[PDB]
């Protein structure tokens, strides 16, 4: 029993993370077979953040002005080139440490795990969903860029995420591992918004078959629904609209509980429009949306890797 | 900017980690050196773990009886011994990835990681605090056991913690890595009840410190208390007394900050007697007790391991 926000074990991805500096400017960088993968914006000086003409930056700088460190260990550079917002340094030593693995795009409401970075050296590692809006709700300080965010299957690492910055409203933005951002954002020190920040409906219905699995069921009503009318609710709440693929995907855990998909979702929508009068659900006194059906499922069945 | 509940990697863990089988139990071992420790549980069939006389159990099990598998390799059992609630398997191999550790009797209150396993393969990692009343709230399966909860300092793993049960209420026991329980718990299936579970004050005036640091003040009052009118308060609501011990262990968020501890115990004082009002502190609509002054400022400043 017990439920909790989990991530998974970093090990493969702790052994990845080197340090790279190009001036007076440091981050992280992740070395993988002979390519060291960092955010662009290493290159920087403070002032060239505000307006940023990367090729032309990228054009006064060599090989040699790339420092990479791997421990104490320096790596020699003997390439570099940039693909999008990420700088790729070709160094002469293939990672020795290097995991069996692939680059993701992940879709928004799917979940990844962050090892947080400082300097090369892990700091730590939190789950992270893809928000909607194309944010992530992190913990990040200066320095944290180049930290990833990964998924596991078995033995193989899908790299998902790269940080490259923080907005306004305290939610971070990053790239896919092909330097390519997550929504609109540019990584560019101007004012940008992330825009409407909806909640993952087919997570909090995940969330709510967790909590029935874990004895928690005062919520369950006597009520069922449709598609069409709970939509009519969510999307008065900011919640995504709920299709027949998000039905299909609850299916493990409606069979694993005997509760049909459209009966939860007319007790979520009672909890939409009364509230959870002063009560908890799996601890929790808000409707949590950062959980996957497949991490509700990994968690309650003890998948490994 | 942001403040998630953050996990140590695990790495230095994840290479601990074996697969210790007697008869039909398998469970988790923790491998450093040349010793495998593990629950004695191990050695009970479903039927002893009932009313177990450990004892008199073990002096029917013989090193050869005792399979200890790391990853797919088999590890030649020389020696076992029993010390309090863990059994100590002595190998004729020493873990080459053994990191450099120590063993830790936490006190209640402190956080630590636990990378949760199932058949000696790491599942995931989550941060518990050790409640007053010496329970944690995690997530574990049939097979968990032997799983270990630890912190690390630099490059020195502290190990805590290693899981033998759950009771009636979704909770979990277990022990240090000496095998002495934390709390009154016994190792058998028979009715327990943890006691009442208190709030870790301490931890709560941490958590209100990281959201100011982080922007949200809302709460923030015009009012201060003192440590005794407070602690009338405080012992109301099930939260643990507030001492000059944890006023000086708060000093540096109170430094940080320029609020006064005894300020921000009458804004706790408040949100305990009025609530939220449907408001939220850094994402969450309770009152979060499990993180640490400690773990604040590891988060707020970005150390390093
Ligand atoms: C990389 N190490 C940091 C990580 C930031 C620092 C604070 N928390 C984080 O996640 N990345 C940056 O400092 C990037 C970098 C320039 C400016 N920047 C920002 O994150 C800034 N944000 C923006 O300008 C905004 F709002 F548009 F997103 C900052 C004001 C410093 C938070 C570049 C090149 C984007
Ligand atoms: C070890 N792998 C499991 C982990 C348990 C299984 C369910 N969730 C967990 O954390 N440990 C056990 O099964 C231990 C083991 C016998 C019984 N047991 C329990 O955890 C039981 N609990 C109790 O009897 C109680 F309530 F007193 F704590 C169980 C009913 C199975 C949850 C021994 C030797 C204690």
């Amino acid at each position: 029993s017990g439920f909790r926000k989990m991530a998974f074990p970093s090990g493969k991805v702790e052994g990845c993370m080197v340090q790279v500096t190009c001036g007076t400017t440091t981050l992280n960088g992740l070395w993988l077979d002979d390519v060291v993968y960092c955010p662009r914006h290493v290159i920087c000086t403070s002032e060239d953040m505000l307006n940023p003409n990367y090729e032309d930056l990228l054009i006064r700088k060599s090989n040699h002005n790339f420092l990479v460190q791997a421990g104490n260990v320096q790596l020699r550079v003997i390439g570099h080139s940039m693909q999008n917002c990420v700088l790729k340094l070709k160094v002469d030593t293939a990672n020795p440490k290097t995991p069996k693995y692939k680059f993701v795009r992940i879709q928004p409401g799917q979940t990844f795990s962050v090892l947080a970075c400082y300097n090369g050296s892990p700091s730590g590692v939190y789950q992270c969903a893809m928000r909607p809006n194309f944010t992530i709700k992190g913990s990040f300080l200066n320095g944290a860029c180049g930290s990833v965010g990964f998924n596991i299957d078995y033995d193989c690492v899908s790299f998902c995420y790269m940080h490259h910055m923080e907005l306004p409203t305290g939610v971070h933005a990053g790239t896919d591992l092909e330097g390519n951002f997550y929504g609109p954002f540019v990584d560019r020190q101007t004012a940008q918004a992330a825009g409407t920040d909806t909640t993952i409906t087919v997570n909090v219905l995940a969330w709510l078959y967790a909590a029935v699995i874990n004895g928690d069921r005062w919520f369950l009503n006597r009520f069922t629904t449709t598609l069409n009318d709970f939509n009519l609710v969510a999307m008065k709440y900011n919640y995504e609209p709920l299709t027949q693929d998000h039905v299909d995907i609850l299916g493990p855990l409606s069979a694993q509980t005997g509760i049909a998909v459209l009966d939860m979702c007319a007790s979520l929508k009672e909890l939409l429009q009364n509230g959870m009068n002063g009560r908890t659900i799996l601890g929790s006194a808000l409707l949590e949306d950062e959980f996957t059906p497949f991490d509700v499922v990994r968690q309650c069945s003890g998948v490994t890797f």
